[PDB]
């Protein structure tokens, strides 16, 4: 609770297992006394020892009369401890960071050539201008015989790279060896910039984000984990499917180690790893943080399979058969995805943006070229400006 | 201002007009409309041989939540269905939605 | 290690100044051939 | 197109009272335990896949 | 897929199913000894390649 701190008892906790606890306790009628788990693991039986650990160790070894909290009905399980009827339902999910923040910047039209050709052709652009002034114009032995002065020749020639011709052409020998040459460096140039703007405008497309937990398998240049002694690794282990045997085959071989200790360092790691790695979850974890900020996460595929929440207690307890019919009643009553809506649905403030799934329409959107448009209308600001200046200084003189 | 519209018409394309602005001010509008036309133009082509390179386009629905938005594609179950005694049934608000 | 199978997605990255230094050249070259011609066109028309 | 709208499965059926239900639930259970499902299940939906 | 292709893609002569590479576009693929495929690939109409 956010005053829990201060808070004494159950007041210290929310969420939807406790509404259902009080839910539960209200129904049966006895008291009830909710503790966190001291081991902190979900529960799994250890390899060579066969301690449970966990809410199944607890249950087990006597600590717990009953564990209202988010387990997953498991066959290894119900040998050991006694569930109740699935009174929410989920499936094993992938979790991953979204593709990018690949917004186009303002100036992105300059970027199919690097800076350093902008810079050269600018330089080149000076260049070409300055010589084709000298070479036609000193004296031939009147002089004026062609109109390429400085001012002329710049524009000419940005006329010429621009591929939008002009009034004027070069009549001498060398001037038209300039004209020449300049033209077929503009050519290069200018079909240079659209081969590779095509190139990256294509290329963006086969980028084909990763789903269906089958990219997974096929590819490692995406890193997944599983949560530790959780039952997603469990699942993993004792699965014989093609993909998820070469998953599990893939995050055993794997090093440094993938699993996390709990399921807030998984998520973690997920949001700060570059979108390079990936978490295994179930579905209701992946929908709930998906829904929650900074959002910076989807939900990606379909769930992996069906497995079903419950409430366990110690195998030949007395509390196993009221629990039981007291969640099959809530189920009937519907008070289950009551507090579904209201722990998932109820806390969103969605959003539900940058899928880049139909929303996302070629048609180069306006955002792509809008530095274009700035540099058009601050240049016809400009020559406006020039224009007031040049008749002021005119007219007063 | 009509010779002024068809330089500007004839600018875009890259179709050489017959005259030119011959000042300052003219030229750099004259300039920074050639640098305008050409990004646009290199765009569109660039972007037309991207599309027609590539497939894999639109998706009628995708969240499987669209079909309780969207008007234009009916949707239905088996009659007397496992199906449909589900939706009649369920409480949850987007399946509540599809089978209203 | 492993190519994925001959996907090797990834930006097109931008002409670098290597893929057209020759068009420079090419250009460096023809002013100074204008320059050497102008020049000798002058001189002899100068004699 | 999407994912699972709900979560339950097929199983096999009986009239109430009818004693051939404990013994087909056993039946059941061993074929799930004995991967005989999964054969069944790849023989029906994926070596048919081209 | 051999075994679940259909019509049978197996041939009785070697030269048959040369032939029904040839005829067939490229759509159709023999499976041959190393040796042996260096021969016909050697051999006119010579558009054979391993
Ligand atoms: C976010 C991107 N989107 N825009 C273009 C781009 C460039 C010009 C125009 N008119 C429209 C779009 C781009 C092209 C590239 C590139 C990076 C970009 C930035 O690297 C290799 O070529
Ligand atoms: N709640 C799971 C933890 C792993 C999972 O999310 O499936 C368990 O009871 O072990």
């Amino acid at each position: 609770k956010k005053n829990h701190e201060m808070l004494e008892g159950n007041e210290r906790y929310e969420g939807y297992c406790v509404d259902l606890a009080a839910e539960i306790a209200k129904h049966c009628g006895f008291k009830y006394k909710l503790t966190i788990v001291g081991d902190g693991k979900y529960g799994a039986r250890d390899a060579d020892t066969k301690i449970w650990n966990g809410m199944v160790g607890e249950l087990v070894y006597g600590k717990a009369d009953i564990a209202i909290a988010p387990l997953t009905i498991t066959l290894v399980r119900e040998e050991v401890i006694d569930f109740s009827k699935p009174f929410m339902s989920l499936g094993i999910s992938i979790m991953i960071k979204k593709p990018q923040k690949s917004k186009p910047g303002v100036f992105s039209f300059l970027d199919p050539l690097a800076y350093e050709i902008w810079m050269c052709i600018v330089f080149a652009y000076i260049g070409v201008s300055v010589v084709l002034f000298l070479v036609s114009r000193f004296s031939p032995y009147s002089e004026s015989t062609n109109e390429f002065g400085i001012f002329n020749s710049l524009w000419f020639s940005l006329g010429a790279f621009m591929q939008q011709g002009c009034d004027i052409s070069p009549r001498s020998l060398s001037g038209r060896i300039v004209g020449g040459v300049w033209w077929f460096f503009t050519l290069i140039i200018i079909s240079s910039y659209t081969a590779n703007l095509a190139a990256f405008l294509t290329v963006e497309r086969m980028v084909s984000p990763i789903e269906s937990a089958e990219d997974l398998s096929k590819q490692t240049e995406i890193a997944y984990g599983t949560l530790d002694s959780g039952s997603t690794k469990e699942f993993f282990r004792r699965s014989k499917i093609a993909v998820f045997d070469k998953m599990w085959t893939y995050m055993r071989s794997a090093e440094p180690s993938v699993f996390v200790r709990t399921t807030a360092e998984g998520v973690a790691r997920v949001r700060k790893s570059k979108g390079k790695y990936a978490y295994l979850l179930e579905s209701t974890m992946n929908e709930y943080i998906e829904q929650r900020k900074p959002c910076d996460t989807m939900k990606v595929g379909g769930n992996l399979d069906s497995k079903g929440y419950g409430i366990a207690t110690p195998k030949g307890s007395s509390l196993g058969t009221p629990v039981n019919l007291a969640v099959l009643k809530l189920s009937e009553q519907g008070v289950l995805d009551k507090l579904k809506n209201k722990w998932w649905y109820d806390k969103g403030e969605c959003g539900a943006k940058d899928s880049g799934s139909k929303e996302k329409t070629s048609a180069l959107s306006l955002s792509n070229v809008a530095g274009v448009f700035y540099i058009l209308v601050g240049g016809l600001g400009l020559a406006m400006l020039v224009a007031l200046i040049e008749f002021c200084y005119k007219s007063r003189a």
